[PDB]
Formats: structure tokens, C-alpha cells, sequence
């Protein structure tokens, strides 16, 4: 219905909470694969007085962004695909 706007949560990418090889970009971009949806577009976002960054995911044209600013560009982007997952209720990847 309405996809407008952006979705957030109080999310930051925790490494040691994932197996080995898979991320929350990799989870994402897997379920929309199996969903036949375009692929997830990330924009990037800076405050580079700060040295932050923040990512911006759109998939089935709703934006996704964490409330929190990350120390790089990869970990803002992997951020924002939790958002995109939790905010939806799927799984992440996660162990536990
Ligand atoms: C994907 As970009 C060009 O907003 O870093
Ligand atoms: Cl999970």
C-alpha cells in the first residue's frame, strides 16, 4: 500500500552475531532474488566532519535506514539490510 518515506530502526551490524561467510546484504539480496524483486539499491550518506556514514536501501521501492551512523560505508550498508529484513519480520542470517 504505501511505500513512501523511509523506514528505520536502532540497528548496527554486529559481525559476531553471523556465520562465517554470510551478511545481512547477502540475506537481503537472496530474498529478494527468491521474491523475483529488483535487486537492493544502496545510497550512501556522510557527515565527513564526523567521519560517518549512513546507507539508504530501497528494495520493492520502500527506503530502509538505521536511526545510527556507522564508521564506514560496508558496515552502514549492512546496517541498512538489517533494517530492511527485522522492520519485514524475516530471518537475517543470524546464529541465534
Ligand atoms: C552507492 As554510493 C555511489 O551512494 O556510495
Ligand atoms: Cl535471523
Amino acid at each position: 500500500e504505501d511505500t513512501s518515506g523511509v523506514i528505520k530502526m536502532a540497528v548496527k551490524f554486529d559481525a559476531a552475531a553471523y556465520p562465517a561467510q554470510i551478511t545481512p546484504k547477502m540475506c537481503l539480496l537472496e530474498w529478494c532474488r527468491r521474491e523475483k524483486l529488483a535487486q537492493p539499491v544502496y545510497e550512501t550518506v556522510q557527515r565527513p566532519l564526523d567521519r560517518l556514514f549512513s546507507s539508504i536501501v530501497t528494495v520493492a521501492e520502500q527506503k530502509y535506514q538505521s536511526t545510527l551512523w556507522d564508521k564506514s560505508k560496508k558496515l552502514a550498508e549492512q546496517a541498512a539490510a538489517i533494517v530492511c529484513l527485522r522492520s519485514q519480520g524475516l530471518p537475517e542470517g543470524r546464529l541465534g
